[PDB]
């Protein structure tokens, strides 16, 4: 399981995009 985007993430590895943004939410790739 990975953390779904626009979740809170505490890395962004864990975020399904494997990018999570400085506000600690999972963003998309590119952004």
């Amino acid at each position: 399981g990975c953390i779904a985007t626009g979740s809170f993430c505490t890395l962004s590895k864990g975020c399904c995009t494997k990018n999570c943004g400085w506000n600690f939410k999972c963003n998309p790739p590119n952004q």
